[PDB]
């Protein structure tokens, strides 16, 4: 039977039914390249992948049987996806898992900035005593009221228009910024359209981000970018780490240019307080990655991927694949 | 001109420049009624007051000038209405200055709970490193998926209202439970009304208290009743604190009966997480009575009070009063 390798993890308990009488499954519980062992790179046919390892063509090269290689999940920048189409490899992603879990958590994130709910709670542990409503408006200071401000969203799709719905809901105004949707968008869900980046961050009270990181939106966010955005802004990103200069952000939080930012991505994951720019920013809320976790999207996510590793391998490449971004 | 006094607290910057050629205004800072100047006492024909001192009949009688009191605020469980009615002491609210900030914070409670943002970034501060998926996973435990999940709200007023629509957007579906309504506004607002306290707890995968603090619902949530509530059922508190027997609620935290809860509000304010039932209790989050608290509203319902004093002074009560509450 053909192998296929799950790669960054060691759980294959939910994938074994599906793949059972179809591919022999091992892991590598490999944070590189460099820890998958000779057997996998000679003979793996197939690879089950998350985000915390990175293939780039090097990578990709050092596989000897390879035809498909399926992420649990829908970010698929950690694959250099046009050289492995190059090099034969099919490569899918599971897109629509997890959409709802991350809207819910994005919208956890822009609640939380501007009602300070994990701030009040931290500052309650630290032993703050609030007796007076003068000491309540002093710890809460800088909550504010939402109706009528404005969430600015950059990527409009699967959870870019969960986020927009939600948000309707508790009065925002709501506008966004997709460069490669076609128009009319904007019409069946009665949002408000932007042209550019910069339209999006000057009238946005709240900027929140759900496009996938590509070529050309690395550091979409930095020092010139960060000076578009209004005195007092604040940043959600559930996206891509790579998606903000954190060096930028930083100082923006330094200075007060942002009031807060809540992050549960990072350019260098897994997060620490206690290590690399953020180190000392203030009004900084941030999560491990798990904007898309629960128990029914990982479940989810991990059937799916299962059943496309299974249609690689009985079927035709790329024809019997549900959810190959390479074609 | 007539003593106006502002009871527990110092700052009137607001109330003055529409209480300036009406009303002599004083502060007294206090905290109880033992703190209260005589002549204040004496001579007061108008108090304003937040929520952090109680006025029993006791109190309202060492009172020999006063006319009305005005809340500065929605909840007046803290006076004893009717003997301050009989006493013939007009009493007023602010109903409408915070709907919407509360419901926020109550939303923001909500989805703390489901995606457990507070805990993932407590969890962070505390040095966790969070690698692996499989470390994802487990850091993050307990994270659910909202969409088809209960959503139980006790008391359909202003801010449960408020509450019910935002909880429609993620897919919660909403029961309500409110005996004092006609029956039609369930209809009118498209959703399910149930018969009794303990019809809701049943059904209800997360409860969220909105109703106010009255002579029939003090430890609404108590022994008896936290054991009708789902296994594992979530509860929210934005109410008040009196609505809730925190030793029922820790020992059920404690069990894991109750999976977790958030509360804004307590039965002894302010809250310490070093003192009280709730010291030990699990998966428990708290803010310090803020979920009213922005900006805009705190002027707002400073500005409205003012002239709910200046109406009573000018004109006649009860008549010309917009919000007494004891009529
Ligand atoms: N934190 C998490 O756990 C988590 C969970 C799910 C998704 N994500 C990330 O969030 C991203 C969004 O998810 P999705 O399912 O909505 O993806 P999607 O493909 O459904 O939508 C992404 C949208 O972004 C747009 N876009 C691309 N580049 C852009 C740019 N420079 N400016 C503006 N818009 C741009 C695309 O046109 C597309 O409509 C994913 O790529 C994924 O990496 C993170
Ligand atoms: N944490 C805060 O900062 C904050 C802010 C605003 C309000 N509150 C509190 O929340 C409460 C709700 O606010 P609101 O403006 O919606 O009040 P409201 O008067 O508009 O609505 C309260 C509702 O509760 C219902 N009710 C009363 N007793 C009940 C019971 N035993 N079971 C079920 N329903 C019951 C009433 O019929 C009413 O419809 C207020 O009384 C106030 O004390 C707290
Ligand atoms: C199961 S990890 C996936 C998380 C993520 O960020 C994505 O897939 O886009
Ligand atoms: C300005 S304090 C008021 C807060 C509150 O809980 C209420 O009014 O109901």
């Amino acid at each position: 039977m053909p192998l296929v390798a799950l790669l960054d993890g060691r759980d294959c308990t939910v994938e074994m039914p599906i793949l059972k009488d179809v591919a022999t499954v091992a892991f590598c519980d490999a944070q590189s390249t460099q820890e998958i062992h000779e057997k996998v790179l000679n003979e793996a046919v197939g690879a089950l992948m998350y985000h915390t390892i990175t293939l780039t063509r090097e990578d990709l090269e050092k596989f000897k049987a390879l035809r498909i290689i399926v992420r649990i999940g829908s970010g698929f920048d950690n694959i250099d996806i046009k050289s492995a189409g190059d090099l034969g490899i099919a490569v899918c992603n599971v897109p629509a898992a997890s959409v709802e879990e991350t809207a819910d958590s994005t919208l956890c994130h822009i609640l939380n900035l501007y009602r300070r709910a994990t701030w009040l709670h931290q500052a309650l542990r630290e032993g703050t005593r609030v007796q007076s409503v003068e000491q309540i408006r002093e710890v809460a200071s800088g909550a504010a009221r939402i109706r009528g401000e404005t969430l600015g969203i950059i990527g409009l799709g699967r959870v870019g228009q969960a986020v927009a719905l939600r948000a309707k809901a508790f009065g925002f105004n709501v506008l966004f910024y997709d460069p490669y949707l076609s128009d009319g968008v904007e019409r069946a869900l009665g949002l408000q359209r932007v042209s550019t980046l910069q339209d999006l961050l000057f009238h946005s009270d709240c900027v929140t981000l759900h496009c996938g990181l590509n070529e050309h939106n690395h550091h979409l966010i930095n020092d010139f970018t960060v000076k578009q955005m209004r005195q007092g802004a604040f940043l959600v990103n559930t996206a891509r780490g790579g998606l903000v200069d954190e060096k930028a952000l930083a100082q923006a939080l330094k200075e007060g240019r942002i009031r807060g930012a809540a992050l549960d991505v990072h350019e260098s994951e897994p997060f620490s307080f206690s290590q690399g720019p953020l180190k000392d920013a203030p009004n900084l809320i941030c999560t491990p990655h798990a904007a898309w976790y629960s128990e029914q999207a990982s479940i989810e996510m991990r059937e799916e991927a299962a059943r496309e590793i299974r249609r690689a391998i009985t079927g035709r490449i790329p024809d019997s694949l549900k959810n190959c971004v390479n074609k």
